[PDB]
């Protein structure tokens, strides 16, 4: 077979994203700068990067927006991204991982990441980290896509082959990095159904 090892985004791919309802969530807790906040330098980035905990990026947002707020009120904002965990797709892949190496790379937050470790994040009661061989998470590597060096980080760690290995981000600009550095790459929706599609890619010689 052509492909050895399959990496997935979260977010996009795997938890369709709604980032409207978000916005709605954190304007009501007054965070009222949040659209140009979360656009594409930002204490969201320090966020994902995990150059600042989550102590200290609430900290700083208190600050910003003259109003404390708590871990749970950001939670609470920041879970309004989540419009649907695909229950199907952990299911597929569930059943890739005797025939494959299966990856998670994703930029998140520690947020996302404490529900996606608790046994509430689908209806299994399976963790986030019982479907790959490993996750790597922007936030626990202080690094964060579409760098190289979050990509070069996980090619040594996981010994993993670029061009034996499948790709699979909504992001163009992780999509971009991972052709520059030899992986096969596919380019799903926020909410695509890519089950058939893939299952298609691993098909080939």
């Amino acid at each position: 077979a052509m492909i050895r090892n399959i990496v997935f985004d979260l977010g996009g791919v795997l938890i369709h994203l709604n980032r409207e309802e978000s916005i709605r969530r954190f304007k009501a807790i007054g965070v009222a700068d949040i659209e140009e906040m979360l656009d594409p330098k930002g204490l969201f980035l320090d966020l994902e990067s995990g150059r600042k905990s989550e102590e200290e990026f609430r900290t700083e947002l208190s600050r910003y927006i003259g109003k404390e707020l708590t871990y749970q009120q950001v939670y609470d904002a920041l879970l309004g991204f989540l419009e649907e965990i695909s229950a199907e797709k952990f299911d597929y892949i569930d059943s890739l991982r005797p025939d494959y190496r299966l990856f998670l790379l994703s930029n998140t937050n520690p947020y996302v990441l404490d529900l996606a470790m608790s046994p509430r994040f689908l209806p299994s009661g399976r963790t986030l980290d019982s479907f790959f061989d490993k996750v790597y998470a922007s936030c626990q590597m202080g690094k964060y896509k579409p760098n190289e060096d979050i990509f070069l980080e996980m090619i040594a760690d996981s010994g993993m082959k670029p061009e034996e290995t499948l790709f699979i981000d909504d992001g163009p600009a992780n999509v971009a990095t991972a052709e520059r550095l030899g992986f096969h790459t596919y380019c799903p929706d926020n909410g695509e159904n890519w089950i058939p599609a893939i299952t298609r890619l691993l098909r080939e010689q």
